[PDB]
This record gives structure tokens, C-alpha cells and sequence, in this order.
């Protein structure tokens, strides 16, 4: 189980634990699955989707059944095979970003450009610029937010750890139907309960039995 983020991420003046990333309570390192809605025309492709998550674009490729150069639909959810490693304390997977314009800001890298797939919050916590002062050019560690399975989660049989990007309509219900998992696992996994909200545009991790399916579909 992990903190959810409950939104926490929106006020990037918020110190809330689970802004700064999930928390290494498990094993040091293994593997695990992003997601991340294909956009035209910067990041619509494995080459610019792994370029930016930093993956690999056969990985993208196999997890998604297509080829490493097939040009993706917009707004199509992607799985993305990254390795989750504990780092001070917090599971993430290292990426690195270049500010392609002045006017760019933390929190716009972290809830558009990265589609809350980071917070501003770990962002800050890993760059020496200050918030007010970034500058095109300026090179970004980019930590992901991901997690690997507790063992008891490993008992009940889940293998990986999946970050699902939570869209306008979705329920734990809804979700853990895409995966084929119990509504409760998803509820475990987030410190959740019946009758917590789940807001879109916030992260959310989904225990897996398997390999996630190729084709995400309703979201
Ligand atoms: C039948 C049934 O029951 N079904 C169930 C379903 O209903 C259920 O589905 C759920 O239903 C729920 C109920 O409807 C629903 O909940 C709602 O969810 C909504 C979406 O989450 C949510 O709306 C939220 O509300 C929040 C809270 O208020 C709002 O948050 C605010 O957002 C603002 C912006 O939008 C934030 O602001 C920005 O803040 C940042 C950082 O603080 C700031 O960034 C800085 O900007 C400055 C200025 O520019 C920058 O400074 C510049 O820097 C550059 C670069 O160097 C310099 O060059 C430059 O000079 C410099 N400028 C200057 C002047 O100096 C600076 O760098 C930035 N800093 C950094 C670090 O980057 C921005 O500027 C701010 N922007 C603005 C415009 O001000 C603000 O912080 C934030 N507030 C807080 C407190 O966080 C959200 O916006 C809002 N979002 C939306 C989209 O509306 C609702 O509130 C929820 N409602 C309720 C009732 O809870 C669920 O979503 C829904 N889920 C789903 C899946 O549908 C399901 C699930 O349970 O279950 C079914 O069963
Ligand atoms: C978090 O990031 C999301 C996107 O990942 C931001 O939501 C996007 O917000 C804009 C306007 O706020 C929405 O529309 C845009 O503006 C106009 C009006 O619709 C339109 O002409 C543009 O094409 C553009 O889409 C946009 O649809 C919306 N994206 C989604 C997926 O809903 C959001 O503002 C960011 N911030 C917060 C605090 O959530
Ligand atoms: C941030 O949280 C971690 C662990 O996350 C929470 O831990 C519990 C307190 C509970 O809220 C769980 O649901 C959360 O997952 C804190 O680390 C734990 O600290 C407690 C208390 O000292 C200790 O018993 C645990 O063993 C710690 N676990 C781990 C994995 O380190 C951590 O201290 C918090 N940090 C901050 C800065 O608030
Ligand atoms: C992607 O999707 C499925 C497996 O998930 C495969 O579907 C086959 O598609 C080919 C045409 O490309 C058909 O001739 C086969 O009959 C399909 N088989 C089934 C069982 O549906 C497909 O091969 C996969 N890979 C791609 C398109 O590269
Ligand atoms: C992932 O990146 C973080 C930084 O974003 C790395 O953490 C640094 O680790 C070195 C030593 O390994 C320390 O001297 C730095 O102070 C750390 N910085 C921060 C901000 O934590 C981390 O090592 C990286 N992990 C992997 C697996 O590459």
C-alpha cells in the first residue's frame, strides 16, 4: 500500500508525504508500468513517449502491440514498462527534461507536459532552481511516480505495481475492470476505503496478477 495524493499536488505550496513520491517499503528495486495519454505532434510515437518518460521504445512497443516507430492516436492511454528503484527513501523512476521555452513552470512540466505522472513538490525536492527561476534550457530531473509490490501483495499474488492516469468518469470500480482485479485491491494499494474520492488528473497505482493488457480501452 501507498499514500494517495488526493489532489495534494495541485498547491505546490502543499508539504503533504505523499507529494514528495511514493515510499520505499519493499523491495530496493523491480519492475513496474506507467501510463501516459499519446499527444500530437511532440509526444505521439514510442521514440518521443520513451524519450520523455525515459524507457525504451521496444518496451513501449511489446506493451502496447504495436511497432517501435507506430505513430499513436491522441489522447490514447499507453503502458509505459519502467524500472521502479528506491532513491532516498521514495520509489521513482529517474527521467530528465530539457525546458524547450521560458514560461514553463514546475507545475505545468509536472500536471501538463508530464500529466501528473510527477509532482512539483519532488521536482523542487530534486533541482536546485528555485520555482519563480526557470530558464529554457534548464535540465530537470524528473522523478516518476511509481511503486513496487509489498510482500503483502506479493502473497496475494501481484507481481507489479501499475501508475494509472485517472481520466473524468473513472471509479476503483471502473479501473480494476480494465486490469480484471478486485475493486478492493485497487482501494488497498492506495490507502483507500468504499467511500473515498478518486479525482481525475491524479495518479493512481493498480495491483497486477499480470502483464498489463495491450489496449486500454474505456477510461
Ligand atoms: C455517482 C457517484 O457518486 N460517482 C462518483 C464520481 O462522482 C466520482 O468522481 C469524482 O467526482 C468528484 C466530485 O465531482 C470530483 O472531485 C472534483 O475534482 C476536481 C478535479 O480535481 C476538483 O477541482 C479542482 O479543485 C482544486 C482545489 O481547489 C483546484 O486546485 C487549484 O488549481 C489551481 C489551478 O487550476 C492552482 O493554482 C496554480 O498553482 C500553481 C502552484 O501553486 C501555480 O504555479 C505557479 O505559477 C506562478 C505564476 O505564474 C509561477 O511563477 C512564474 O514562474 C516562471 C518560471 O520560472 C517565471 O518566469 C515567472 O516570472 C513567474 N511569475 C511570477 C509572477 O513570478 C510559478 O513558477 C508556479 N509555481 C510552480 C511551482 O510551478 C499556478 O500559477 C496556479 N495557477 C493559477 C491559475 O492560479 C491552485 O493551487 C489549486 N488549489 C489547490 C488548493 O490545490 C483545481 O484547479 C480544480 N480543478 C478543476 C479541473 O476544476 C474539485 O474540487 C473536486 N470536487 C470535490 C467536491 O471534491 C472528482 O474529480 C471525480 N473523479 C473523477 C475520476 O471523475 C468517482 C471517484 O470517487 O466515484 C464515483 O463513484
Ligand atoms: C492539468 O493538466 C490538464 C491536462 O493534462 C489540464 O486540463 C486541460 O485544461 C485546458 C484548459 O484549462 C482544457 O482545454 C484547453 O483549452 C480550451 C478550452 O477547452 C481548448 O481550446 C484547448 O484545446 C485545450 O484543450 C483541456 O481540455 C484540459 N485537458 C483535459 C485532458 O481535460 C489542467 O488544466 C491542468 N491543471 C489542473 C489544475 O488540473
Ligand atoms: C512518510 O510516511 C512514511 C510511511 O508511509 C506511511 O507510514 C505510516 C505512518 C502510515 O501512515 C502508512 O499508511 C503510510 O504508508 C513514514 O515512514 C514510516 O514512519 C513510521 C513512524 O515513524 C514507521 O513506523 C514506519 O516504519 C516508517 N515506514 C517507512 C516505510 O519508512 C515517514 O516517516 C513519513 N515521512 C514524513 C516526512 O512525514
Ligand atoms: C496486435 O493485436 C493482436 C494480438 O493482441 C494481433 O491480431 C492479429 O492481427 C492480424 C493482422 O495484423 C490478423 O491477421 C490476425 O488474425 C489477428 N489475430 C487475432 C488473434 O486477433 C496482432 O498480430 C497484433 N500485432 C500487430 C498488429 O502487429
Ligand atoms: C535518481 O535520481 C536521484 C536524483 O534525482 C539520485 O539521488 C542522488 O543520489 C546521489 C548519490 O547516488 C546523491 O549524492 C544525491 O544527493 C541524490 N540526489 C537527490 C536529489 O536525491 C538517485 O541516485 C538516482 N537513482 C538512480 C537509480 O539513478
Amino acid at each position: 500500500q501507498q499514500e494517495y495524493l488526493n489532489n495534494n499536488q495541485l498547491d505546490c505550496d502543499n508539504t503533504h508525504n505523499s507529494t514528495y513520491g511514493n515510499v520505499c517499503n519493499s523491495v530496493t528495486s523491480c519492475q513496474s508500468y506507467l501510463t501516459f495519454k499519446s499527444s500530437s505532434p511532440e509526444y505521439n510515437t514510442p521514440s518521443s513517449i520513451s524519450y520523455l518518460l525515459n524507457s525504451t521504445p521496444s518496451l513501449v512497443a511489446k506493451s502496447n502491440n504495436i511497432t517501435d516507430v507506430t505513430p499513436i492516436i491522441t489522447d490514447t492511454m499507453v503502458t509505459v514498462p519502467v524500472t521502479c528503484s528506491c532513491s532516498g527513501g521514495r520509489y521513482q523512476h529517474n527521467a530528465t527534461y530539457n525546458l524547450k521555452k521560458t514560461g514553463e513552470t514546475y507545475f505545468s512540466i509536472a500536471n501538463n507536459t508530464y500529466q501528473s505522472l510527477t509532482t512539483c513538490q519532488a521536482l523542487m525536492a530534486q533541482n536546485p532552481y528555485d520555482a519563480k527561476n526557470l530558464f529554457a534550457g534548464d535540465d530537470l530531473h524528473v522523478p516518476l511516480r511509481c511503486a513496487c509490490p509489498t510482500k503483502k501483495q506479493s502473497d496475494a499474488g501481484f507481481k507489479y505495481l501499475l501508475t494509472y492516469l485517472v481520466s473524468q468518469g473513472e471509479s476503483p470500480d471502473s479501473i480494476a475492470e480494465i486490469f480484471g482485479v478486485d475493486t478492493q485491491s485497487v482501494l488497498d494499494a492506495n490507502e483507500l476505503d468504499s467511500k473515498s474520492v478518486v479525482f481525475y488528473f491524479t495518479p493512481l497505482l493498480v495491483p497486477l496478477k499480470t502483464e498489463p493488457p495491450a489496449r486500454l480501452q474505456i477510461a
